[PDB]
């Protein structure tokens, strides 16, 4: 039977501090320099006790019912609080503990996107209601078929760290929110700086060992990441006639974003590829409305979008990618990555605006 | 002979770079938030200085007084600058001099605790001597006691991170320390976030290897910190009718120390409730006084006993631990939990009370 | 053929994320605090974009440039965009694209040191052309006569992590620019935080795996540190009758300077004796002048001279380093450092100054 391996094992274990990082304080400190100032205690609030009741919620059943063997739509719950997982339990190359809490880490930081967006204008019981409703039934049963040898993953679907799972799936919970309804620039910097830097353990880690493919994801994560911002940062200055700092940061994060599904599949030359489109796609995208923070959802959706779409043709052995599956064209995987993209929308939107529904009938969804 | 493992020595210089994060700059933006804005220069100033000089005592006696071999409460003078350590010497899977640094960022954490206090009172100077005085006759001993192959080891006390060795230690000095004797609430927020992003290195790490009780440690920690963030939250919303920031970061502060003896010998559903205990046991603490930064003394001190104590409770195998040792009954180790806890309360307590007045008597203890 | 170590490659990458680290949002946040605050935007849009820049160059061919085998100055162009690098090739024991991205980290850290306190004075558009002739030029050359078996490598030049290569690279570049030409210390205080801790992937990164070296790097990284906090604040109380947070933050950095070329060849006695005279030396530099941002160029060149001279000395066996080349006296060793540094500090200066005045020619210097 499979042994750990410990240098993966210590690999992982970084990797998930780094994903945790990404939303304690990341994601709060982002949305804090963002949102309005009378706001920003109450979005902290908010964001740090969404987060232990994602943990809590993920270590109960999440986990067992996204991992665990079931059907092509979620898993089972005989991982209930890891009941029968043995503490020397392999998976891949490192102990089964490990992936518990690296994946746990993926559900904390999509719950965060859309928490640190939606607390301004969200009554905190309401918050609580959704993120149970929307974790359950949208991160859970897509992070099973896409990870969880579900039924995206039974099609050959490549999203490597989560352009489906994380990205577009919180940007549509995020969007219907928003459509059911900055005073701190160097903290939107400090938070974007945290981000970038725990959304390597994010894409190298999801590698699941420290291998070439790490590796890779390491330097196309930097490469995407960088040539994002100066896409964004040169329509900005084409557009706008001078850079500014969000436009920085917002460029960084539609590197980033864009990225996730492909690092682990393409050639550096397609991260500065997938970069450049990402960083002018995102401004694009924000534009187009028509602000206050839910345009980050626009970023997130948009680019990953871009992402999902380009790793179907980047990941090709001919454009210096990892190479397609065998007997899958270019044409094959495009086909599935559109419909990936497209059950993901529909899934989570469905679950989001159930979620909406439920806490408004329940304790009203407007902050009182 | 032991050969170091490369994986382990990886792991555990990672661990040691969180560590030390935990200080420079958690604990010093914590404190930077809670304390007086006039005072905060200055608390940073003595954190900053305080830590240098623990880093230093650290090589030139500490280690070799705390690790080397000696009697029941010391060590031996040695391993002075490390002298006698060959540079490819190992200790248990990893280099000897990796085990310097893991234990002296232990040390620094634990005055950072007490300094980030009391700067606002007390002399600097007063407060050099202080540490002088008390990471000597103090830290050293317990630490030698209880990791060092001392008094308390020798007995089978389970303490895996430190809740005797930092929090019980630390909260005791400061408290002594407050007898003789929020501004910035964001700041507080971010320094709660580094301390528990740190904290991985301190209680993974403490398993001294990559391993599969570095992944429970790990996995207790994200449960347990949740668990108590919840625990406070709900105690909060009844008590006072709403939750606050400072409440949740008070309850992921409560969960860490509280899981912190705990985290390398219990199962997850132990780290739940130990985390649930240790929010509503740090919540009904604060509130018993009767305010001032000193309350971070009660969180520490509460919070830590509660954990030593439920570690030996939930070790067992019954309830999911790693179970006690051969012919240990789980009343023969509650028994040794609370001689541990009522040592180092009365150790702590004498040496720092000895502290305080031999720079009061030199010095002037109250700041000019 | 030799085949990577997923210790070493986990090391490598976890410790190049530190390296990032420093730049973002490390020395940001530094500079942020210290320039004036109508300026904080604009300098952080600058060290943003110049970042991308730095990281897009690396990989279209400064690696290829600094890495590649070349003659004595420079390396050759067939590593551009990472061509002919297949995805499993090893470099030392960690696969080479590991190896891209922690050199690509340091060449940003020392283009980020520059632009921060620059960023005030000059003008956007000069920047950009001003890095990108000094990359070029100036750190690709320098880091392959250093790290790339060029010209100072082949003389048997020590200097671990860079004083040369980064700290009196950067520093002259810098002094350069202010020649032509604090609102918030605690953002200060975290900035130095930050790059402290992200110094230990920097220095201990240095050994290329996790061994005794990365061990060794690590512990005197600790050590000089505190000592060169100690000694500048000692100075400090000395001459101005008490200690300041900037005095610390200084201190620090001036120790975190001194150890860079140092920490890998010598014992912790030296890097106590290094880290005290770097805070001295560090104080005794800033207050020759005779104030404004450019005063952190006079820390990294006095202390990067120091710390590259005091290797030549401290590497001996006799005095606890790891011992001189077979045949190298310690004077002979001493005379090339010396000439290190000369060849350093004439390279980087005349490379400087052509980019201000190619600027200056193109763009205009001063900003409008």
């Amino acid at each position: 039977p499979a042994v750990a391996d410990k240098a993966d094992n210590a690999f992982m274990m970084i990797c998930t501090a780094l994903v945790l990082f990404m939303t304690i304080p990341g994601i709060a400190l982002f949305y804090g320099g963002l949102i309005r100032g009378k706001n920003v205690l109450s979005m902290l609030t908010q964001v740090t006790v969404t987060f232990a009741l994602v943990c809590i919620l993920w270590v109960v059943y999440g986990y067992s019912l996204a991992f665990g063997e079931g059907n092509n739509f979620f898993g089972n719950i005989n991982w209930l609080m890891l009941k029968n997982i043995e503490l020397t339990a392999v998976m891949g190359s490192i102990y089964q503990y490990i992936h518990v809490a690296f994946q746990g880490s993926f559900a904390c930081i999509t719950v965060g996107l859309i928490v640190g967006a939606l607390a301004e204008r969200i009554r905190f019981s309401a918050v609580l209601i959704f993120v149970v409703v929307w974790l359950t039934l949208s991160y859970i049963p897509i992070a099973h078929m896409v990870w969880g040898g579900g039924l995206l993953a039974s099609h050959g679907a490549l999203d490597f760290a989560g352009g489906t799972v994380v990205e577009i799936n919180a940007a549509i919970a995020g969007l219907v929110g928003a459509y059911l309804i900055p005073h701190n620039l160097p903290m939107v910097f400090t938070g974007t700086a945290i981000l970038y830097i725990g959304w390597f353990g994010f894409n190298a880690g999801s590698a699941g060992t420290a291998n070439e493919i790490a590796a890779l994801a390491f330097v196309n994560t930097v490469v995407a990441t960088a040539a994002a911002i100066l896409g964004w940062i040169f329509g900005e200055w084409a557009l706008r006639g001078k850079p500014s700092l969000l436009g920085a940061c917002s460029g960084a994060i539609a590197g980033l974003v864009g990225v996730t599904p492909a690092c682990g599949y393409i050639g550096v030359g397609g991260a500065l590829i997938i970069g450049v489109v990402a960083g002018l796609a995102g401004l694009w995208g924000v534009t187009m409305l028509k602000d206050d923070p839910c345009d980050v959802f626009g970023v997130h959706g948009v680019c990953g979008i871009v992402g999902c779409i380009m790793t179907g043709i980047f990941a090709a052995s001919s454009l210096g990618g990892v190479g397609f599956a065998e007997g899958v064209t270019m044409g094959h995987q495009l086909l599935v990555q559109l419909e990936s993209i497209a059950i993901t929308i529909v899934w989570s939107g469905v679950v989001a605006f159930i979620g909406y529904k439920l806490a408004d009938l329940t304790v009203g969804l407007r902050v009182p």
